């Protein structure tokens, strides 16, 4: 199977006067390439896919595409919905813009079986010739895509080669990778990126990454090349951003440190996303002082 | 405070070789209106709104309006998104097509945080003159509307007058009228009609309906003229098939109910949804049995 | 058969200097009674059991028995454990020592399966002949007595008459009473007291009514009576009460509010129970301020 | 800190005709000695504590203490309770049985606060003289010991040297283990064996080591002596058998595969335990077959 792993980074979208602010994304995207990044996740939760028009979905898979190009980082985009004909009709469109991949999550609110799950999903994978990395998050979808279910579209779908786990749940890790251990678990918590990856995670889809990609770079590939002390070291170091990166729901402390550390213009978003407490603002003000955020 | 209230029915859409069928849809709406529902909630959770486009949208809430034209059913269409903007749209859209109010489900899978959630449907309550009626559903959207948020909602927007609660909560319930017993609480959980009806909520946004419609409109009926023991009564009558329908994920039980009854002639759903599994449909098939199902 | 319902107080158990303040226990029980207590329970959760020699069991139920004497009510003692044959020893104990039935909590920690809690109770059913009043209580015991055992033991055993549900599930309830209406179900959840009734409950062991007894049995009277408006408007005005008295695990605010109101002399548990926070004393001081408790 | 750390069995209790099954007992804790155990665990969880007289928790201590001298095998006494006065006693009583240690469980059912938690362990390490585990376990007590708590109890008692951690939950022992990495962290759910020790855990208290003490102890010291590819190989291979382990409440499941494998005569549990259903029965037997069970 065709993959896509490594250290990947979600994407925020900054916004200015309430549009994409379409210089910072590629700033923002060279940054990430400069520190030692393997993928960059376009629209993608993280990236408030939910709040963007289609053309400024068009707009930053393009964007991505061509300022990944000449270089090793693949752009893996998101490219999901709760109703199966546009999830394949994304897909499609995320490969017409030369992605080399796509992100795609589990049907959110409307609760699909593990049964419409499959077929959702081969659909999907059926529609475009380029990978396919699943998105196991139950608590923004309502649905958990079942171990049995992953293991089975990763044998039935050949571009299918992944799970991104972001269920706070290490037994299901284990219960992934030993019954299918040639499947990349991709770890989309970045508290727990070390744990995932000491037990046959290849790759992490990060938030913090989005301040400390060198930090998030550097934890993946010495447990890539299975020097785990450095790599938990750096986890352990990285524990308190990583928890009051999601003090209020993502991307929104993400999206208040990428402004607080002067990377993003303004710090805007698209409702019913919004700004967050002043104490919370505070809040990731003081953690982010322990920390050494690498500037452009 | 102009209100939509009493006995109210999830309609599910039924479709013929993928298509809306729409003359099913009328004949559907009909069928409520000589069973005493007080108003159809189109194009809902029930409806698979997340698979329909916005002109199926446009057909079914204009099927409805029409079909309840000069009679004093009234329509309480289903116009919400986890996307503020769209959300706004899809409002004034329903307005348009002469919706009686609007049905505004809590933003799913992005969990805006409780001050998003107030100024999101705040935009939505500006955007019409119509009433407008929160919903919240905890174990689909991923997040909840507070307590405070719904009843700072309902005494700063003029056109926000209750919520349809499907959250398992009668905690939150009385919660809710405790501290504020002016607005109208709806349940949205067939097998707790009457504890919620009987704490003072005001009407049911039903699914079981669908199949039983004279049965949960007696229930809510029984309930609001105070005769609590007749409306415990078909509540506990109704628990079987209540909980049956909920078997796997809404409508996929309900859809297969109305098919095995004779009241659609396709068994459809767009994916990510399908038809139940075979152990199932024949655990369906046997709870409808033992209840009266009213013809055309 | 034998029956204990009505408005049942879950007995708090002063301490004085490390030891049980006797009189003020017997002053407690005696304010109780006036203020139109159907039941007490001796040496329940709210008592600390937990905490309390086997000797000293012994003095608070004979308390509780001699104190009722004379008057309707009844000495429902708590009398369960997770080991079966010590919950068979303190049932025959609780009824040699004159206990009209026992309160008898599924066993904690040890979390046994549904064919367990039907053996557990059987067993303590046939040991003796006096009624037998199950308690679940999941958030506590970390297993829940499913509906179907419940009937099964109501419908097996002679002195089995019902359950105290103490779970925040009004589905349960619901569950309950259709497929079982000749039970006894009694409310364990004081802010949902008044919805339970109203679904054909037949009483409440009420953590609040330590302090307010005369607002809790009037509430329940208002209930059993059928004045549904009646018992709802108490049940919303003691919802902030009712709350408050959980902002720490109970018996911890009550015992707090006890002292606060002057009818017990000391803020004293058995570790590893505790005086609240400074800023939980604190509002539960506030909360108090909103009602009339009754003296001696 | 003097520390009880590596491969750890909880022991199940053989029961025959009732009574205690001593000298299987004996002739069981022999058989985790031979094959690599470092330290045994004596009536704990897994050895049905709740269920035995006190007389037998000595009489298991001490045929544990007995069949570990003149070895390297530590005794790791089970004596927690959740009324702090006896957890007191149960402690001394453990060392005046010679137990190295003793393994406290987190007071359950009454749901004690983290300043009640604090002062309960506090009282019982400066009860004794020897090593105290914390033993946290929410879905079984109701209560979690915070990592807040656990790092002060580490560091304000200097007897408390861990916990042992049965809570699903790799953040937390991340959170443990990066803001005190001086503590033991024990795995307490033998699924997540390898993923707590990769993190820097220094044992496990098993439970499939009860049936496989051989390869639990196998996979411990691979873990230490950081080979991690050999540890995880054979996590992943008893996977399988630490899911099924747990079909059922343990220690049903262990001691219906101990009998089985004819380790133990009789498949008797007290009350409310009980013999597992027959569907489970051939799911832990098939489960087994894929296994190598060391005789005697
Ligand atoms: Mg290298
Ligand atoms: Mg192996």
């Amino acid at each position: 199977k065709n993959i896509i792993i490594g250290a990947m980074t979600a994407l925020i979208t900054p916004f200015k006067n309430g549009k994409v602010d379409e210089q910072s994304y590629a700033r923002l995207i060279k940054r990430q390439i400069e520190n030692g990044i393997d993928a960059v996740v376009p629209v993608g939760t993280t990236g408030e896919s939910a709040t963007l028009t289609h053309e400024e979905h068009r707009t930053c898979i393009e964007i991505a595409v061509e300022t990944c190009k000449g270089t090793k980082v693949k752009v893996l985009a998101g490219a999901g919905s709760n109703a199966t004909h546009e999830a394949v009709g994304l897909a499609k469109f995320a490969k017409e813009h030369g992605a080399d991949g796509i992100l795609s999550v589990a049907p959110f609110y409307n609760k699909p079986t593990q049964q419409g799950l499959y077929e959702h999903y081969k659909a999907i994978a059926q529609s475009v010739d380029i990978p396919v990395l699943l998105y196991n998050v139950p608590g923004r979808t309502g649905c958990e895509i079942s171990t049995d279910t992953i293991i089975k579209l990763f044998r039935d779908c050949e571009n299918i080669y992944g799970v991104k786990e972001a269920s706070g749940n290490i037994d299901k890790c284990v219960d992934l990778l030993a019954h299918e251990p040639r499947m990349m678990l991709i770890s989309g918590e970045d508290a727990i990126n070390y744990p995932i990856l000491s037990n046959g995670g290849k790759g992490v889809i990060s938030v913090t990454s989005n301040l400390l990609p060198d930090m998030i770079s550097a934890l993946t590939h010495f447990a890539l090349d299975e020097n785990y002390k450095e790599a938990k070291k750096i986890n352990d170091e990285l524990y308190n951003i990583n928890k009051i990166l999601f003090c209020e729901s993502n991307p929104i402390p993400i999206k208040t440190a990428m402004y607080l550390a002067g990377l993003i213009e303004s710090l805007e978003f698209r409702l019913p996303l919004c700004s967050p407490s002043k104490e919370n603002f505070a809040k990731i003000e003081e953690v982010m002082k322990k920390y050494k955020i690498k500037g452009f």
